[PDB]
C-alpha cells in the first residue's frame, strides 16, 4: 500500500526507465543472470548464454527486457489497481514457466541496483523507498496467486 506522494515517485522514477525502456530491460535482466545464475536455466531461449558480452549482444534479450519492462510500467500505472494485469501473469508464471517468487525478489533487487548504476545521484532516498515498496507490492500479490495455485 503506497501513498500517492509515493506513487508520484515511483512513475516519476519510472520516466526513466521509459527514455531508454530497451537499455534498461537489457541491464535488468542481465543483472539477475548474472547475479543468480540458476534464473537462467528457467528461459529455454537465453540458456544459451554463457558469458555477460553475449548477453549484452543479444537483441532477443534486449527485445525480452523491452516485454518485461512495458508489462511491469503498466501494472505500475495502476497504481495498486492491477488485479487484472497481474493475474495472467502470475499464472503464467507459476503455472508454465514455473518461477518460485524468489526469483521474483531477485529481480526486483536487480531493479533497484540498475537504476543506481545508470542514474547515479539521481535516485535518492525518497525514490528507493518508494520503488522499493512498489515492488514489494507487486511481489506480495503475486505471491497470493502463487498461494492459491499451491506453487512452490
Ligand atoms: C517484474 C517481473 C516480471 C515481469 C513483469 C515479467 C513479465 C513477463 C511477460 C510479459 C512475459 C511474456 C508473456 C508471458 O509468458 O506471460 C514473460 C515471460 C517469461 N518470463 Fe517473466 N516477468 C517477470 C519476472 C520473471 C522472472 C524473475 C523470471 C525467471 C527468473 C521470468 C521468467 C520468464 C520466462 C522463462 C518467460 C517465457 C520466456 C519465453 O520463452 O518467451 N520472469 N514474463
Amino acid at each position: 500500500g503506497l501513498s500517492d506522494g509515493e506513487w508520484q515517485q515511483v512513475l516519476n522514477v519510472w520516466g526513466k526507465v521509459e527514455a531508454d525502456i530497451a537499455g534498461h530491460g537489457q541491464e535488468v535482466l542481465i543483472r539477475l543472470f548474472t547475479g543468480h545464475p540458476e534464473t537462467l536455466e528457467k528461459f529455454d531461449k537465453f540458456k544459451h548464454l554463457k558469458t555477460e558480452a553475449e548477453m549484452k549482444a543479444s537483441e532477443d534479450l534486449k527485445k525480452h527486457g523491452t516485454v518485461v519492462l512495458t508489462a511491469l510500467g503498466g501494472i505500475l500505472k495502476k497504481k495498486g489497481h492491477h488485479e487484472a494485469e497481474l493475474k495472467p501473469l502470475a499464472q503464467s508464471h507459476a503455472t508454465k514457466h514455473k518461477i518460485p517468487i524468489k526469483y521474483l525478489e531477485f529481480i526486483s533487487d536487480a531493479i533497484i541496483h540498475v537504476l543506481h548504476s545508470k542514474h547515479p545521484g539521481d535516485f535518492g532516498a525518497d525514490a528507493q523507498g518508494a520503488m522499493t515498496k512498489a515492488l514489494e507490492l507487486f511481489r506480495n500479490d503475486i505471491a497470493a496467486k502463487y498461494k492459491e495455485l499451491g506453487f512452490q
